């Protein structure tokens, strides 16, 4: 039995915490579509990655069990029943690299009345994107904590083999650090979304406006349509500046590190 080299790789198959969930988009907007498509393939395009990410970090634990089972195999023929050659850690059975999915990415007038209904019958807070977003920015983080999990090399373990993996270990271990900013990466594009989309709310006419308008008895067509056209630049003028305001980048985040072929091993690389 060799527990450190246990622990580092049972410390390396640990349940990564629960990804942000589902969000919502919070009206029907065209331009609310086309940036939320964007925003949930981004989040679509990192969960496949960390789950990529995922096998790497198992297969390390796989290929420390492999190098653990090839010291076993050496004290087994440290036989003085009948009274040291190196041995390589068997790997032909453990899973390669998760594919990540080839999924791709998303790319891009009417009057003032009906864009007010449109926005004020959906969620002018926008809980399920600023909650989405929320989420997004606080595994950043997580993700940083969840790294550590490889930081740190086997204890008592020297030689080859414990380089390729100590190596290995620490590549993957700056991974997850760099697939955390890419969750604050994320939230930053989410939280330029929400506060365009809290000013289109705040600029565009509310159904109150509507209301004061089409109860309002006017002394002519003059004073009632110069009325409409204020309000009709209004809608306008907040819908293309949520349109401009709005646009965001696309999130790609790299391919996880993988392990490759372990040397063999030694007596006398792992402590007494």
């Amino acid at each position: 039995e060799l527990p450190g080299l246990e622990r580092k790789a049972h410390e390396c198959e640990s349940t990564r915490p629960e990804g942000p969930g589902d969000a919502t988009k919070p009206d029907e907007l065209a331009t609310t579509a086309s940036v939320y498509s964007k925003l949930m393939a981004s989040a679509a395009k990192l969960k496949a990655t960390f789950a990529a990410g995922d096998r790497e970090g198992e297969r390390i634990a796989a290929a420390i069990r492999a190098a653990a089972g090839a010291y076993q195999k050496i004290e087994e023929q440290k036989a003085a029943e009948l009274s040291a050659e190196a041995v390589v850690p068997d790997m032909s059975g453990i899973p390669g690299p998760l594919a990540i999915p080839s999924m791709e990415y998303p790319s891009a007038e009417m009057d003032w009345e009906a864009a007010a209904r449109i926005i004020h019958s959906g969620d002018t807070q926008a809980l399920s994107m600023k909650y989405f977003r929320d989420q997004w920015r606080d595994y950043q983080s997580t993700l940083e904590g969840h790294g550590r999990h490889f930081a740190n090399p086997a204890e008592g373990w020297a030689g080859a083999a414990a380089e390729t993996c100590a190596e290995a270990q620490r590549r993957l271990s700056t991974w997850w650090a760099d697939m955390g900013a890419e969750c604050g990466r994320l939230a930053q594009e989410a939280t330029t979304f929400v506060d365009a989309h809290d000013k289109l709310v705040a600029n565009h006419p509310t159904l109150e406006n509507v209301r004061e308008f089409e109860e309002t008895e006017w002394a002519s067509e003059w004073d009632r349509q110069n009325a409409w056209a204020m309000l009709q630049e209004q809608s306008e003028d907040a819908l293309e500046a949520y349109a401009n305001g709005s646009q965001i980048q696309e999130i790609r985040p790299g391919k996880p590190p993988s392990i490759g072929g372990l040397p063999a091993v030694n007596d006398g690389d792992v402590q007494a």
